[PDB]
């Protein structure tokens, strides 16, 4: 289904599982670096790709999650996407009652200027697009009209029927991608009253910056002072590409181990 095991916990008893969340455009075989990172024996599970807007993608993963883990206690982590995911399911858990302990947002920066979900925005992001299209391939008016009233879904679809009117591999991880980026983008973040770890780099990598450029500033917290009071951000440096690996997961690693080992002291 959409869980993958990193590490399978005991048959009974064991230690708090670490639940993380895919990354965009990406699986969480990622997560193996920084599960080399935590206590041995912490058990890991991955939650990947489902479908839908951030609140309908945690309405399928919620459920889940308390199935393979009851009332708790949940440690939600996520680079990239994976840490709006963590946090969405940390929003449904505690409305449900459940005992959330720990959510770990792994560079999960918002824009440092909110991006509109306006038609004046589609425009200009297309036209963006189209732009860059050109100059990568060497190649007319692009019809907002119809554009403007198709979801993000239906405007790639539009466009990529368009195009043929490139190998489905190619087509299926440039659309997967290009839609989890933009879940980012469009995600309504809510508050939330527990703890949040916030490991934060230094900066969007390039490739990111040049697809949406508001991501090429971003505040101190984030962006997620506003919605979430009891935060803690753990700066890290370096750009969000290599946050989730070797080296520097080094860092997230040995500070997120003190966190499940003071989870791990207080349930004895
Ligand atoms: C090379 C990295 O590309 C992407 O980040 C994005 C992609 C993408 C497309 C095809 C293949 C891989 C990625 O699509 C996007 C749509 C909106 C948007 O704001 C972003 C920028 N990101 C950066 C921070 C979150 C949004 C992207």
């Amino acid at each position: 289904g959409f869980v993958r095991t990193l590490r399978a916990r005991p048959e009974a008893g064991g230690k708090v599982p670490v639940f993380v969340f895919h990354p965009a455009g990406g699986s969480t075989v990622v997560y193996e670096p920084l599960l080399g990172r935590l206590p041995a024996d912490t058990p890991m599970y991955g939650f990947e790709r489902v479908e839908g807007s951030i609140e309908e993608r945690a309405q399928q993963y919620v459920p889940k999650l308390i199935e393979m883990q009851g009332d708790g206690p949940y440690v939600l982590v996520g680079w990239s996407l994976g840490g709006v995911l963590a946090y969405a399911c940390a929003i449904g858990l505690r409305r449900l009652g459940k005992d959330v302990r720990f959510v770990g947002l792994i560079d999960a920066v918002r824009a440092g200027e909110e991006i509109p979900q306006t038609k004046e925005e589609i425009r200009k992001r297309w036209d963006r697009y189209a732009a860059f299209a050109e100059k990568t391939f060497n190649v007319p008016a692009i019809p907002y009209e119809q554009l403007e009233e198709l979801d993000d879904e239906g405007q790639v679809r539009f466009v990529l029927d368009a195009v043929s009117q490139i190998p489905a591999g190619i087509i299926e991880h440039q659309r997967t991608s290009y839609l989890d980026n933009r879940a980012i983008d469009t995600a309504q973040i809510q508050p939330y009253d527990g703890h949040v770890t916030l490991y934060m780099a230094d900066r969007y990598h390039d490739d990111a910056i040049m697809f949406e450029p508001r991501y090429a500033v971003r505040q101190p917290d984030g962006g997620w002072g506003e919605y979430v009071s009891d935060l803690e951000v753990v700066p890290i440096g370096g750009e969000h590409i290599q946050a989730i690996d070797e080296p520097i997961i080094a860092k997230v690693g040995e500070h997120m181990s003190r966190a499940l080992g003071q989870i791990e002291a207080d349930r004895t």
